[PDB]
């Protein structure tokens, strides 16, 4: 069985302040046994975050660089990541791929060398709208996975977040059985392509929109392991997201 | 006015808190004209870290930003979270974005008028690549840069401009100090007759090639460059070297 996983990704919001006042309410929280829970800080804040988190709540960067020093004005390295007391990265988010242009080989290289510097790697897939309306939601999200997994040596260390980007903003929902339907096939891409020890013990998370309403109905699927969790991360129903298995 | 010498040091991505925290306590140390200006620019997971144990003497600066104040930008900072950090500069439009990370014009003019919206200052960075500078249109690159930066200028006193000869890094060639003198000289002459006359003579325009201990003086010299954004030798002894460049 595996461990329930529940993320959550600040984005590009916050300040010392109000992320304090946040990590206050989390440090409050009961964090099931069951439950591993991670926050993304932006970057500026992951040393901060760190220090104010108790350490039942594991950090994570939002983003690294492929390599461990060099001439990347802007970029930070899994060793700083480590060395700020971090476990854990964020690759493949939907926004470094579609707004930063971020490749799928860029994504694989930075995964090797995350897991190659003792970081753990959540790494993020996901269709957009047009390439789901053209019935193409499995070539786009195998080729991602594959990259991925080019690139993984011990999945141990690895999380899978499936973004349905086809459903951000754009006017359509993904459903919890929609949700179900890629985890399901996802895992039985780990299965005919990677092993079955792979598939079996690997958490695939579900990184659409989840509120404190809706999260029993998606955490009951099958095939989801958790969430990487937007927005509600801000706020004191990522708690209630925390609780969600039941 | 006369210009006030500025040096910036650029660790890119480089160091560790037991490293850098060695190198902040050789920069507390190093004694810095009160005629120079001087900023560093850490790693962003380091900003905060190097803001509590620099000398405020020192400014932070951070090596990039975005152009919003919050947002579904995950991997991004934002101008208020680096002045919540305590730091006051910007790096914005450095080579290695633009040419690494394929940062465009428009994206760096909009994230400087942004930047300068919510109060940091910036270093706005321009630069011919080797295959720009052989075509000859060194001229053309670096005026159009600079344009889309200066459209997005309000107050210049707030903005350092470093020009980065970009055709002269790894590929081989080396930088003259009267090479530099001739693009910061035209880059003045660009601002006096696009800009004003008075953001001509008060605008800083630093060198952001390679300087050493032994090259940074003639270069200091050069009338149209008021100082340096310094690369890899900031992360060592001889950047308090730098910081001394004038005498």
């Amino acid at each position: 069985s595996r461990k329930f996983f529940v993320g959550g990704n600040w984005k590009m919001n916050g300040r010392k302040k109000n992320l304090g006042e946040l990590i206050t309410t989390l440090n409050a929280a009961k964090v099931p046994a069951d439950t591993e829970v991670v926050c993304a800080p932006p970057t500026a804040y992951i040393d901060f975050a760190r220090q104010k988190l108790d350490p039942k709540i594991a950090v994570a960067a939002q983003n690294c660089y492929k390599v461990t020093n060099g001439a990347f004005t802007g970029e930070i390295s899994p060793g700083m990541i480590k060395d700020c007391g971090a476990t854990w990265v964020v690759l493949g988010h939907s926004e470094r791929r579609h707004v930063f242009g971020e490749s799928d080989e860029l994504i694989g290289q930075k995964v090797a060398h995350a897991l190659s510097e003792g970081l753990g790697v959540i790494a993020c897939i996901g269709e957009k709208l047009d390439e789901r309306e053209a019935g193409i939601t499995e070539k786009v999200v195998f080729e991602q996975t594959k990259v991925i997994a080019d690139n993984v040596k011990d999945w141990s260390k690895v999380v899978l977040a499936y973004e349905p980007v086809w459903a951000i903003g754009t006017g359509k929902t993904a459903t919890p059985q929609q949700a179900q339907e890629v985890h399901e096939k996802l895992r039985g891409w780990l299965k005919s392509n990677v092993s079955d020890a792979v598939a079996q013990s690997t958490r695939i998370i579900y990184g659409g929109s989840v509120t404190g309403a809706t999260c029993k109905e998606l955490a009951s699927q099958p095939d989801v392991d958790g969430f990487l969790v937007g927005g509600a991360s801000l706020k004191p129903e990522f708690v209630d997201i925390i609780n969600a298995k039941q």
